[PDB]
């Protein structure tokens, strides 16, 4: 089904770094291997939205 935005979320570590855990934004941009220092990712817009609390009121 195409109905669900996306709630992906990116490659298990570094193909080449699998200790190189990736970090957010490289230095204030996509994924960055502090290892290779690869960057991965483009416009994100901030995707998933699930909520994830406690009671609701609306």
């Amino acid at each position: 089904a195409s109905t669900s935005r996306l709630d992906a979320l990116p490659r298990v570590t570094c193909p080449n770094h699998p200790d190189a855990i990736l970090v957010e934004d490289y230095r204030a941009g996509d994924m960055i291997c502090p290892e290779c220092g690869l960057v991965v990712g483009d416009r994100v817009i901030d995707v998933g939205s699930e909520w994830r609390t406690f009671s609701n009121d609306k």
